[PDB]
């Protein structure tokens, strides 16, 4: 029986190995504050102000919060996640359970310049998931709020919010409003939990794992073709050179002639920024020579865009300019942090079978050549979809996101989401709470308006989260070494993914999932 | 669409009426722009870096899109060609292939 | 000529049955938002974004990197998940002459 | 006697990028050979010989 | 059972149709004055 | 268990012979991994079968 | 094969081999059976048929 | 098997990243196989 002096969770971090599954279970700490004084506001940005038109919006800022689990190391420490990648072809999300419980409600009053802190037995908090997906879906779009990566941390609920059609600053008919207060929620004193389950659909095994060959470089080095391709067009060696046609088999020595069976995947190219800034052009060209999207006269950044490889060999130091992901380290600033203060995340692995992401795709044909006229060539930039391509998705990070859901559309293309993860229909559902409000002392005359005036208010507790991954076990007859993620040998004045002696969690860079090999 | 009693040929703007995707906007380009803009070189000390206008785009991996809408007065099916392959194969009259 | 054909004289009657295949539903219904603005307004995103080429306020601008988080007041920048449907571009036509 | 008089086989190729690596692309896609009383013509990597 | 430490109900707000019935819910909070 | 390069697919001499009574030599078998140049990096596979 | 040897075979480009045909691998002692052309199953007259 | 609550990771026997004229623990050119360097067990660590 639930009671004031009864708690009604217990704490639960732990990683389970079971041959073919893993389980991952995390617990936070959480303080959940009263957003917008308990209010809907309608909130707009338009030209009227500076801003451009690519920037505007209209939408609501809601009173609630939100739950967010979705980047990887909500569920991983360092040392599992080297676990799983270094020894696993792929892996894939089953079923989460979540539970809320250990609840607080606390008042704060403030008198002149003293303040003092209360529980409040008698309040209540409401929770609900929206298991129709009634609402607009924040979740997938990387923002700030998750669980912390280190259990010991404390952290704040993020405010829940959306936007809706509009015009400028202006909304059109179509634009929605939703009320959260709208919904059936389960209200909890501080001696009431909260539960519920979720099973994943069936999706793809990410692919954690680089590939050993090449896709121009499938053949037999020892063996020559049957079929024949033309190799002249005009004879040499002689006083005056004239028209013929010549044909060869291709072979060992010519392998960029051979007839092949597959192309690589699609190309939409991207401006390259060197590191080394001496070698960039002297001039501001972030925003103008972007890589964007049109839609309804309004321009967006397509970042990072699809998955392309970030350099060919030998060329580390060169990057897309808004093509890759990128990660700050511990205290970086918001705005114009610099090179070092940040991380960048490399694609080189997908080299094999998609094309680097600041290169053309090839060569087409632009008119008919004849004796009068010699032949012309045109370069492709952006390439769609072409019968024969294979390609690779973007890899994931322990800092990154894990999915994202697939918009409610007639029709979509491969809809793995382009900022890396599982694409999903049915993504879990988001998960809404708010501090109930508690008036303070009304007049003692009625007045019809609502009222105004409340107690400060604020509440904490803990959350589990558990999810349970499906795993694909290498299996290869490859008979040298690995590569494998490793820490360093050598020493140090810190350890890499630890405290440090203030007892600020740091996580060194970034890292990837890609490390055992499989053939094309 | 044609009124009634709307000439066979060269017909007046106001004897015909015309159907509008606006509703689209959302996730379908506008017919009359463009898609976006890549890059069309390589940045350098010496050089400044050079964009190009994507006019035509096929399918690239993480493209939503919707269909036509279908009329009270519009076709209601077609039949799909039998062939090795085929992308997306919804009418573009707007229907049921 | 070359099919098998029912005759009818003015008595007869001729009747069959047909069933459709399995066909998705169309959508008879506008989105309330458009792809480029699934993003929570309210809060920043933890990546980064490459925001300046070059130094500014200076007698001398020289060349540098800059990074800056995406957030309510910069959306054009913000990374996301998804893109645009194709595109095959038309002419533009006013019904005013 | 139609064709140019060059050697473009190469030069003059449909071609795909891939690491730094250039590859004529053949056959390639499937694409008709010559359209009607053309029968002379055919792609210069498209076909099978 | 119950106590100062446990709710005694849940937040309803709803509409729901069924082809010849429909069937509304709501909930709000209350101050109540001397 | 496809645990080797397949090099099956590129078209390559040393099919059995169309017509019957053709006498036919086995083709050598080998494989490419990934290089830079003429060099091998760390990820290149070898296999001993 | 070889002597019954695994061997280390590449092309680079310190001979007069271009990027485009450079290549790392390795040829086997073994070799293997191909039967993957349509002629290999079918006489004349039976792709006639 | 390994059961341990480390958070951080461990070191282990991994192969060079980097380009070279032959692959570790392969043939050469001649068909010679060879080995680099003696390998030992030690990697994964425990609490005293």
């Amino acid at each position: 029986a639930d009671g004031v002096g009864s708690s009604s969770g217990n704490w639960h971090c732990d990683s389970t190995w079971l041959g073919d599954r893993v389980i991952t279970t995390s617990t936070r700490t959480w303080a959940l504050p009263t957003y917008n004084n308990h209010l809907y506001k309608q909130i707009s940005n338009g030209t009227s102000g500076g801003a451009t038109n690519d920037n505007t919006y209209f939408g609501y800022s809601t009173p609630w919060g939100y739950f967010d689990f979705n980047r990887f190391h909500c569920h991983f420490s360092p040392r599992d996640w080297q676990r799983l990648i270094n020894n696993n072809w792929g892996f894939r999300p089953k079923r989460l359970s979540f539970k809320l419980f250990n609840i607080q409600v606390k008042e704060v009053t403030q008198n002149e310049g003293t303040k003092t802190i209360a529980n409040n037995l008698t309040s209540t908090i409401q929770v609900f998931t929206d298991s129709e997906y009634q609402l607009p879906y924040v979740l997938g779009s990387a923002h700030q709020g998750c669980l912390p990566p280190f259990p010991a941390d404390v952290f704040m609920i993020p405010q829940y919010g959306y936007l809706t059609l509009n015009n400028g600053s202006q909304a059109v008919g179509r634009s929605s409003f939703y009320c959260l207060e709208y919904f059936p929620s389960q209200m909890l004193r501080t001696g009431n939990n909260f539960q519920f389950t979720y099973t994943f659909e069936d999706v793809p095994f990410h692919s954690s794992y680089a590939h050993s060959q090449s896709l121009d470089r499938l053949m037999n080095p020892l063996i020559d073709q049957y079929l024949y391709y033309l190799s002249r067009t005009q004879t040499t060696g002689g006083t005056a050179n004239t028209q013929t046609l010549g044909f060869s088999q291709g072979g060992p020595n010519t392998m960029a002639n051979q007839a092949k069976n597959w192309l690589p995947g699609p190309c939409y190219r991207q401006q390259r920024v060197s590191t080394t800034t001496g070698q960039n052009n002297n001039s501001n060209f972030a925003w103008t020579a972007g890589t964007k999207y049109h839609l309804n006269g309004r321009n967006s950044l397509a970042n990072p865009g699809i998955a392309m490889a970030t350099h060919k060999d030998d060329e580390e130091r060169f990057f897309p300019s808004n093509g890759i992901l990128i990660f700050g380290k511990q205290n970086a600033a918001r705005d114009n942090a610099d090179y070092s203060d940040v991380m960048l995340t490399s694609e080189e692995e997908i080299k094999t079978t998609n094309p680097v992401a600041t290169e053309e795709y090839g060569i087409v044909a632009d008119n008919l050549q004849q004796q009068n006229t010699a032949p012309q060539i045109g370069t492709v930039n952006s390439q769609g979809a072409l019968p024969g391509m294979v390609w690779q998705n973007r890899d994931v990070y322990l800092q990154g996101p894990i999915w994202a859901k697939i918009p409610h559309t007639d029709g979509n293309f491969h809809p793995s989401p382009l900022m890396g993860g599982f694409g999903l229909k049915h993504p879990p559902p988001q998960i809404l709470i708010k501090n109930t409000p508690v008036p303070a002392d009304p007049p003692t005359t009625f007045n019809q308006s609502k009222l105004n005036s409340f107690i400060t208010q604020y509440s904490t507790g803990q959350v589990s989260v558990e999810i349970e991954w499906e795993l694909q076990k290498e299996n290869s007859k490859r008979w040298n070494p690995e590569i494998q993620y490793t820490s360093n040998y050598y020493k140090s004045t810190s350890v890499d993914f630890a405290v440090n002696t203030e007892g600020v969690y740091s996580e060194p860079r970034p890292i990837g999932t890609r490390y055992l090999t499989r053939n094309l």
